[PDB]
């Protein structure tokens, strides 16, 4: 008794008429739903009118001043890492917070300056500064280039949000992103070492910069101020055990101002800007083609990190974050502020962690931080003068510590997925050495190739029956399975295609007869059926269809029957389209391994 | 009653000691087997002493003169396409045949000049000629560059043979190679159009050359000789229906010599060389770094095509061709002749087809061709003077026709594998336009990405039981399957990893409850078990382990049980290593979908 399943009728509707009908059903021209899109595009007018202030005002207000003071050195630093004046980091943070409060659904994430992104902006800035030469007084050209790159990144992000092409985010694996952030953290530490030691080594760019910078540091170690070094050592000793950062920076600034440490030729930040808020300057609009390629990566890593963090903190509690709206928000946190003097913004884990430790479920707290920043941007900025600039490096290293600790999870990573660990290590090496962008590209492709390698050398085994059941499983992995003689079931856990067709043939020949050599031996001068378990064969390429046909023909030439079992509907469709089973030949494809085994047993009898 | 299969004990031998022991068992220092390696490396002293001359001498001798005369215009042409003097093509063909008779196992293949490879050599030659400027009198530098590239390609091929790294050949799919050869044939036709029309348009190189050459042809169409055009039209008319080529070239040469067609400013080949065989010149040995990258592709496409053709013609009858020995042979068909004045060699289908039509199973015929070439290289070369050079273009186009006919198989290709057809079309476009090398790289990566896309959007469905059996199959593909209520089996035919984890979650939520929205609705204010068929899940990434854990946790939060069935041994190992089933929790993983369904039915009762 053979199975006689009947296939369902395929849908005849495949033209664009049905697509147009379903697009109209989607109501592109939506009456009375334009308010919904306005509310969807402006989440701010959805929870502020329904704000439970009596239960969250204290939480939002609390630690907002601490976070704002805590966002203060981060800006004066990463701006320096980005090749920008310190006031530009403050502008970036304030504008990012204010705009994300307008457009934002995570309600727990901390948008603003991201170290990895600032390192990448810095690379593009220095390249354009050199390609140009070093009323653009160096810093003016730097901020112009940074704002242009930010505008391009925001345009790309909003285009990906509108075109619904955000699925590219799936190509950035969590392990690959962790490796990239670790490598970028190593690069940031190497860059900040020069400020930590007080040297004046030249700008190093290109593949191997990390090594060039370290070599320069070693070469110029004798030109050590020994004052900034002492301050940095004390700050590292105090902050390594880990509000501590705010106290440290306040005490360091007070000591530097009182003792006049600059008399020892101590490098310090300058009077960057007064209350300021200078009138906005439009982007270059002519330099836009030159720095588009870098903006590609900046936009991707920016939106990938933001979406990942927002989804994580939404699924933690009250998951109501829309991916497309966060696309639009992170895009507009890089378009409107780029009209002003700001660089790219993204979610920062080290500062979101600070708000998570002390805070509540209200985005209004970010506004408070902005207000604090605004206050810092109005009258408290001169109070930040006379910073030792070694405390800045200590403050950057301490924050990176979060990403640098990932090396302690390598034994745990290995004990779960070896190839994921290898991808992580390769991405970390390619980001630390080589280039940050080149490192990301190397990581994304190596992960895709690892998926190709996993396919390339797959598992292949013989199947045995489980006693008193209709279950077949690998003999090479399980024990005490009945294997009747003259029938050998071969399971090949992989898609059969151009990459692994040779491996499939070699494994089948090694475990069963290898009919080619037998045929040549017969021409010069036990087994009767073989069942191929196609349950794990995901798809079939033209090579796979040809390989299966060749296998069947070569085995039938000797006299060994070949039966295919548990084929997918798509695999069966490919086999019928590939002209494998001829027309109504029958007894060639089976719906289960048990059915094929029973048929093979009956055929000999 | 639950299944209680016991797993086999894993092998404790994993260190390098066992590898060293098996390497010694391989007998690296082999006594009395050095003769075997000598015979293996020199196949010539394995069938010549055992040559059945009485049954194959007539076949080998027959059509050898025709093939040699037929290899004559092919050289005078493709050398011109390769930016070389015509005598260099004759040298290449003669040396390739002679050396492959020494080292060769296919015994039916025709090594020699390959059109696609000559086009690629030409590109590298013209670039180096320009990078240098245009006792190297242009042609001397061209042959020096070509010989250097050939030496590098042969070194790469022999290195791949010795290192056993020939598996790279699996990345060049048959459809991708067919597309590349079609695009390269289009490029060759475009290049030979200038000789067909008799114009003198400038050298065009870079991406889009095909378009630049065609634009130049259209611009200079008015400068048509109308004599070479008439000769080419007559030759095309005669040869298009398709020994015909030899008669055509002989008649054209005789007519040109008798009528003195060169009086009409007809471009013609010159007195390239006398009997010649000038003393060999060593490769550049200093220019070797510059043209290594091009030699990478030349070596790969050369060895891939040669191995494919040899394996095909061996498996057709008497399969005794070793892949590694053919690696060595094709490498040494590019190393020793590069010491002389020759360029790269590979199997040519159009000329192997000529020998297949008229020939026998003896490589000695190739020697005969070499002899003919040698005779042509000794005294018959001046007889080939005064060739119209339009017959050459006609002779190149006719031969390409074999690869150009592939466009007629597109409807057949679509009716078998749509993605393979798309890869073929993309590779053909990237080889015709863009660059030949860039086209190959674009094809190889797009095929790997298509394997990634096939994974990205996979099949997912609900499984129903087949009546009076223990077989579950897709409800969306088959008909009349029992689906008990409260239990829904979800089959996801793909590996679960970072790329398709979101798709897996979305499909499972769409077809079953979507527990997140249900949980938020329950907090604001039928199904009990779900069985996941992991039979088609090939592997599990760190993301896949996390996704499965998250799915189980979220479904158990609502109150819906999640059971995993038919997991691979590797998938089970990943789940245990990933801390998914805790310790001895039981009733979480099942060996069959029927077992899980029975357990789910029992649990409610
Ligand atoms: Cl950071
Ligand atoms: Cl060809």
């Amino acid at each position: 008794h053979r199975i006689l399943i009947e296939r369902q009728e395929k849908s005849d509707t495949n033209f664009k008429e049905f697509v147009i009908k379903k697009l109209q059903k989607n109501c592109q021209c939506s009456p009375a739903k334009a308010k919904n899109m306005i509310l969807g595009f402006l989440p701010v007018l959805q929870w502020l009118p329904k704000y439970d202030l009596k239960k969250n005002i204290l939480g939002d207000v609390m630690s907002g001043l601490i976070v704002g003071i805590l966002l203060v050195p981060q800006s004066i630093a990463y701006s320096l890492l980005a090749g920008q004046e310190p006031v530009y980091g403050l502008y970036t943070s304030f504008f990012a917070s204010i705009i994300y409060f307008l457009l934002g659904t995570s309600r727990h994430i901390s948008v603003g300056i991201f170290g990895v992104l600032c390192l990448m902006i810095g690379e593009t800035v220095d390249r354009e500064l050199q390609k140009a030469g070093y009323i653009c007084d160096k810093s003016c050209y730097a901020i112009m280039v940074g704002s242009t790159v930010t505008f391009i990144a925001g345009v790309y992000q909003v285009a990906m949000g509108f075109f619904q092409v955000g699925f590219v985010s799936v190509y950035l694996s969590d392990a690959l992103l962790s490796g990239f952030v670790t490598g970028a953290s190593f690069t940031i530490l190497t860059s900040q070492a020069k400020y930590l030691l007080g040297l004046n080594l030249p700008r190093t760019n290109g593949v191997g910069s990390l090594i060039t910078t370290w070599i320069h540091v070693f070469r110029n170690i004798h030109k050590t101020n020994l004052c900034d070094l002492i301050t940095s050592l004390l700050c590292l000793l105090v902050l390594l055990p880990t509000p501590i950062e705010l106290v440290v920076v306040v005490a360091a600034t007070l000591a530097s101002h009182f003792g006049k440490l600059h008399e020892n030729y101590n490098s310090s930040i300058a009077g960057h800007i007064p209350t300021g808020f200078m009138p906005p300057k439009v982007p270059e609009w002519n330099l836009i083609p030159s720095v588009a390629v870098d903006a590609i990566a900046i936009s991707i890593i920016g939106f990938a990190i933001t979406v990942s963090l927002s989804e994580m903190f939404a699924k933690k509690h009250g998951y109501t974050v829309k991916a497309n709206q966060e696309m639009y928000a992170i895009g507009f946190c890089n378009i409107i502020p780029s009209f002003f003097h700001c660089f790219t913004t993204s979610a920062a884990l080290a500062k979101t962690l600070v708000k998570e430790s002390t805070g509540c479920h209200t985005q209004l707290s970010g506004v408070v931080t902005a207000l604090v920043l605004l206050l810092v941007l109005l009258v408290i900025a001169p109070l930040f003068y006379s910073l030792q600039k070694s405390v800045l490096g200590v403050i950057t290293i301490v924050n990176l510590r979060g990403a640098l600790r990932k090396f302690r999870d390598l034994p745990k990573m290995w004990s779960i997925s070896r190839m994921d660990t290898v991808i992580w290590f390769v991405t970390m090496l390619s980001s630390a050495l080589l280039s940050t962008e080149i490192g990301l590209l190397v990581g994304v492709c190596f992960s895709i190739f690892c998926v190709i390698l996993r396919t390339q050398k797959p598992k292949s085994s013989l199947l045995g029956l489980v006693e008193e059941s209709e279950v077949f499983e690998s003999v090479s992995a399980y024990k005490n399975l009945q294997i009747k003689p003259g029938i050998k079931i071969f399971r090949f856990v992989a898609p059969l295609y151009y990459i692994n067709k040779e491996c499939f043939k070699s494994a089948l020949y090694k475990q069963t007869v290898n009919p080619i050599l037998i045929k040549v031996a017969w021409k010069k001068a036990e087994l009767h059926t073989i069942v191929i378990d196609c349950s794990a064969i995901q798809f079939l390429d033209t090579a796979g269809i040809h390989t299966l046909k060749e296998v069947r023909r070569d085995y039938e030439a000797i006299g060994i029957q070949v039966l295919l079992a548990q084929c997918n509907p798509t695999v069966r469709d490919s086999l019928t389209n590939g002209e494998y089973c001829k027309k109504e030949e029958e007894n060639l494809l089976f719906y289960s391994v048990y059915e094929a085994m029973a048929f093979a047993e009956v055929s000999k009898n």
